[PDB]
């Protein structure tokens, strides 16, 4: 449910990325890069309400879901390009 394509360049940080598509938290469709799934809207809350980044999956914005996110949580802002 996610597939973000040029000239959104896609950011890294959640609330940039609303920006990119001129809405809010409480609107962006971000899925788990991982698991595919749609993340809770709360979930997705979690990720601005903390310091975590996002993550293509390939080059699609998602968000890491409540599972991956205990995981991933280690990651704040990573430079992993091309
Ligand atoms: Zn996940």
């Amino acid at each position: 449910g996610a597939m973000f394509q040029d000239p959104q360049e896609r950011p890294r940080k959640l609330p940039q990325l609303c920006t990119e598509l001129q809405t809010t938290i409480h609107d962006i469709i971000l899925e788990c890069v991982y698991c595919k799934q749609q993340l809770l809207r709360r979930e997705v809350y979690d990720f601005a309400r903390r310091d975590l980044c996002i993550v293509y999956r390939d080059g699609n914005p998602y968000a890491v879901c409540d599972k991956c996110l205990k995981f991933y949580s280690k990651i704040s802002e990573y430079r992993h390009y091309s």
